[PDB]
């Protein structure tokens, strides 16, 4: 009806780059707008030490259904990332204390604590993708995995495995992270521990996650602008207009908003959003971690460490080694509040109270939390969280919500992102056509 364009898409990860090709493949004039000058959003492929590497999200699954279609489309397969045979395994408990364990116990431990938390997954959730089914998941909405860690009787190790494992999923500490939310991503999986765990930082995307996003965004045909922030969207004349941080205004028969939900702070909405989705724009979501990389000049193979919530560094990883190469350590840290990613000082410090024979010499760190266009890391719902999620989801008029956070699978990977979007594009439809299904 006279607009700028048909459909305006805010934010260019993997939910706006695949609400765009929904859109511009429907042949809707689209435009889409990124802040940052990258596209990716909370994925980011870049090189470190000579080699490409991952700040955020890189690994996928077939088990992980929406993704892997698109993978079919764009004719994209796997690269794997092996550790078969590790090395070595770290526990760093809440004390600093370092103990390395033999590794096939350490796996068959962490299965052990893993399977008994999630002993009910099957019961609790027969259809993953309608988390809210059984009455039983509204019921564990209001424990957390802490909650039920104290009621398993899980030894020492056991113990630190498990909140390590789960304090990195949720970016924060146990006690804050919500129980079914944990339960129904091990349902996406099968309810079946092994193929899970496959899914875990095992295979990457032929081309990086970045090539997936170019070839959506390619084959949209849409209009792609970097730079441009949005700072508050207004419905008015049976359309919308947007307001970008320069002050310019684009108008827009409708807009799909996909920008991470601990950010929305910085957007006004008039009309005023409803109650239940402002409430979750003012709890956010609970992950304020960060990705880093090191790299050692002494080969240490295939190697692998939990650090309970208490130590930086929960989630240690070998990315690559050689004995010229020495080694280089991918790591995801679940608060970055336990340590400065951006100081190589207590980086340094924090790695040899782990790994002490070690000289660090190269770091490189991503610190998603302080990113103003991120202000966290991966989706991680709290307690009472997964219960409202139709509040998030629902669409306000003429702006329709997108995001990671706002998909009912694997919300908490490029999964779900790609999910929101598919949604995206079927909500567009309905509110643009001669025959309409709200
Ligand atoms: C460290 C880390 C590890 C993870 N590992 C994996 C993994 O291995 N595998 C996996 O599948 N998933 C993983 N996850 C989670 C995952 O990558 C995300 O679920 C996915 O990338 C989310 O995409 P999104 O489109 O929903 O949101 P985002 O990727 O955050 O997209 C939001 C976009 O909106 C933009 N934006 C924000 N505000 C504005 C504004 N005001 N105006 C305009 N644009 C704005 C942002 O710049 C950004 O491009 C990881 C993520 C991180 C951070
Ligand atoms: C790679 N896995 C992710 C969860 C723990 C880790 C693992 C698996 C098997 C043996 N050791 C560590
Ligand atoms: C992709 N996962 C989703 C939950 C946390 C995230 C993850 C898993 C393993 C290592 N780093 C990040």
């Amino acid at each position: 009806g006279g607009f700028d364009y048909d459909v305006v898409v805010v934010g260019g990860g993997f939910a706006g780059a695949t609400a765009a090709r929904e859109c511009g493949l429907q042949g809707y004039r689209t435009l889409l707008l990124e802040a940052r000058s990258r596209l990716g959003g909370r994925t980011f492929t870049s090189r470190f030490a000579g080699q490409e590497i991952e700040f955020g999200g890189a690994w996928v699954h077939w088990l992980q259904p929406h993704v892997w279609a698109e993978m079919q489309r764009y004719g994209l397969g796997v690269v794997e990332d092996p550790l078969t045979n590790l090395d070595k395994t770290l526990i760093m408990y809440n004390d600093g204390s370092v103990e390395s364990i033999s590794p096939d116990e350490f796996g068959k431990n962490i299965r052990i604590a893993f399977e008994k938390l999630c002993h009910d997954a099957w019961e609790v959730f027969p259809r993953p993708h309608e988390p809210m089914f059984t009455e039983r998941a509204r019921e564990l909405d209001k424990s957390s995995v802490l909650d039920r860690i104290k009621t398993l009787g899980l030894s020492r190790l056991q113990q630190a495995q498990i909140n390590s494992y789960m304090a990195l999923y949720a970016g924060e500490t146990t006690d804050k992270f919500g129980l079914p939310g944990v339960l129904k991503l091990f349902a996406c999986g099968g309810w079946n521990y092994d193929a899970f765990m496959d899914t875990e930082t095992h295979y990457r995307i032929q081309g990086g996650t970045i090539g997936l996003i170019n070839a959506m965004l390619t084959d949209s045909g849409a209009e792609v602008r970097m730079s441009v922030p949005v700072t508050a969207v207004e419905q008015v004349n049976g359309g919308v207009k947007i307001k970008t941080d320069d002050d310019e205004i684009i108008t827009a028969g409708v807009v799909v908003m996909t920008v991470p939900l601990n950010t929305y702070k910085h957007i006004g909405f008039t009309p005023a959003l409803s109650k239940g989705k402002q409430r979750f724009i003012k709890e956010g979501q609970l992950s304020k971690g960060a990705k880093l990389y090191v790299h050692v000049k002494q080969n240490l193979g295939r190697v692998f460490a939990f650090a309970d919530e208490q130590q930086p560094l929960n989630w240690v990883q070998t990315h690559d080694y050689s004995d010229e190469l020495g080694t280089i350590l991918s790591i995801t840290i679940a608060r970055k509040e336990t340590i400065d990613v951006n100081d190589r000082d207590a980086v340094t410090r924090e790695v040899q109270k782990m790994f002490p024979g070690v000289e660090v010499l190269g770091t490189a760190a991503y610190d998603w939390t302080a990113d103003p266009f991120s202000l966290g890391a991966y989706a991680a719902y709290g307690v009472g969280q997964l219960s409202r999620l139709k509040d998030l989801q629902a669409a306000e008029g003429r702006i329709l919500f997108a995001g990671a956070e706002t998909s009912n699978g694997w919300h908490a990977y490029i999964d779900g992102a790609v999910e929101s979007g598919l949604r995206a594009g079927r909500e567009v439809k309905q509110l643009l056509s001669l025959e309409h299904h709200h």
